[PDB]
């Protein structure tokens, strides 16, 4: 029984989701207190409750404290099972966050699984569901993890409606991933996703990307208007050792040029370091690498989220992380 | 103009307080948006406003957005002035947070200064005002920074009422401070402060510390009932190369033994690693070494607070921190 203080690091939902995952994998139960204690609406909100129930269902846990506003939670996992799971988060609800809770555990399930989640997929506060398939999965495959995500329908905040489905197989063995240098840029590509939003908005965004970067491809993907309004712009940087993809989800009163220019600045900050992975992808490689007992990547700067994922992993798993930050590059390794 | 998002890293008052200090010292103005945006009560609160106000008063600043609830502030410092100031936070408000906002700028003031603040000195959520003289100041003195704090009266949470006074002289020259290893134990000293709490409670507390450590001294300090109720227990670990002091502020209905065991726990934690400084103290040396331009320390683990301080510092000052975390300890060095 691990006792977690939910007020470590940035002190929000990340602590809870990472522990839920690690509890399921390791079978170690846990209690967490001060869940989001300083936030406007403190304790477990409806989205956290959704994540806890999904976890509960895939491993038959026994739970105490799973109620709105609760600041305490006790989770005692059972055996992780395979099979066809369908969850509904709806609302703002990020698909991504349910998936990040349950996917790692399903890697240890007793058989293959399929996880369907309906809810938001594209929201300006966080990387879209599309980041799983396009950036995360190919690095999971090299670690020896079998996970294939399909966006079946986008749900653009504030609208829900999106549909994501991931197929997963139990891992046989973990490989050691070693990322240091990106390597030379092989190609960049820009894509605009549109649903119920005029075409010219994608032509302008694509032209702002094209003003700064040489693009191998300039794609405009139009979705059915029933999924809109929505606009997402992404830029892929395929280097010799890694493929990264950066995303800006467009907001209601923001213009095309401002959405695009935020994307351009994020890409130039990645290119300005020699680090192989961006901040957010760095947070997601922590667990799979912990799980393999070895591996490394470079990230520009350690972040609070990186520290917190590392701390929660180290409570459940006997691995230790080293962090050697020295020349505008931080090497993260087992 | 330096633009800061106040939602980075930890997302709270710390970012604001360090940018105030750094803007004053260097003369660089800044704006900060999304001040405390995720919090229960977001943006500028009373305590934050008291800190912007004291800062505006020591340097004659041009300020926009200094209001309750604002999530945006713009601050354009004038010349830091030496003089004698008095700030009242009252409430529970901690004197340390005002002090930590103006003292560093006063090291670059055009003459000596004296800061007096009134408000809370001893609260369960943070090291007492007493940490400044007992811990930090000897260290600032080796960095070439001359300041001396006095506890004139204690204000124990949830009451204010305490008074702290600091004297500062502008720095003439910075020095490189290098902390590696703690070195060997030299002595350990226990102390309990009481205000309107039976002496038996202090005795119990010293006797629990005495149960885990060899105490070279064991003082008990009774304050007038005036300043209570309150009870602060502390334990100093003087090693050859560094001295630390860890404190607990006893909470309303919490046993003597439970107060003291919390304190034994933080001390054994610090002694479970070979780092020279605990997390809190490492957070305090970032700015002063950045200003000297060179320096290093070891801390067991990097925390969010430490990262936040280093990133605000590197936005204003032409320095870069390196973090080498390897065998249970992190070396933090500035270049
Ligand atoms: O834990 S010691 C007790 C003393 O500090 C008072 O009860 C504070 S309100």
């Amino acid at each position: 029984m691990i006792a977690l203080d939910g007020a470590q690091g940035e002190g929000g939902g990340q602590i809870l989701r990472s522990a839920l995952s690690l509890s399921m994998i390791t079978g170690q139960p846990f209690t967490i207190t001060s869940i989001r204690a300083g936030r406007a609406k403190p304790g477990l909100l409806r989205q956290h409750l959704t994540a806890v129930k999904a976890a509960t269902e895939i491993c038959g846990a026994t739970v105490e404290g799973a109620e709105l506003g609760s600041q305490r939670l006790l989770f005692r996992p059972g055996t992780v099972r395979g099979g066809d799971y369908r969850f509904a988060i709806g609302s703002a609800g990020s698909c991504t966050l349910v998936l990040q809770t349950v996917l790692p555990a399903l890697w240890f399930a007793d058989g293959p699984s399929r996880v369907e989640v309906s809810g938001g997929t594209d929201n300006p506060s966080a990387p879209p569901a599309d980041f799983i398939r396009r950036v995360l999965e190919p690095l999971l495959a090299k670690i020896g993890i079998h996970q294939q995500t399909t966006l079946l329908r986008h749900g653009f905040y504030p609208a829900g409606g999106g549909v994501v489905a991931t197929e997963v197989s139990p891992v046989a063995s973990f490989n050691t991933l070693q990322l240091g240098e990106r390597g030379n840029i092989v190609q960049m590509r820009g894509e605009v996703l549109l649903a119920g939003v005029p075409r010219h908005v994608a032509e302008r965004e694509i032209a702002t990307l094209a003003g700064s970067f040489s693009l191998h491809e300039q794609n405009i993907h139009n979705l059915p208007r029933d999924q809109g309004p929505g606009n997402t712009v992404s830029l892929e940087v395929e280097s010799e050792n890694i493929t990264e993809r950066f995303f800006v989800v467009g907001e209601k009163r923001v213009s095309a040029e401002v959405v695009a220019a935020q994307l351009v600045k994020e890409v130039k900050r990645y290119l300005a370091s020699t680090a192989a992975v961006g901040e957010y992808l760095a947070d997601q490689l922590v667990l799979p690498m912990a799980l393999a007992g070895a591996g490394e990547f470079t990230v520009a700067h350690p972040s609070c989220h990186l520290l917190t994922n590392i701390a929660v992993v180290e409570r459940f798993l006997p691995v230790r992380f080293s962090l050697i930050e020295t020349d505008g590059v931080t090497r993260v390794s087992i």
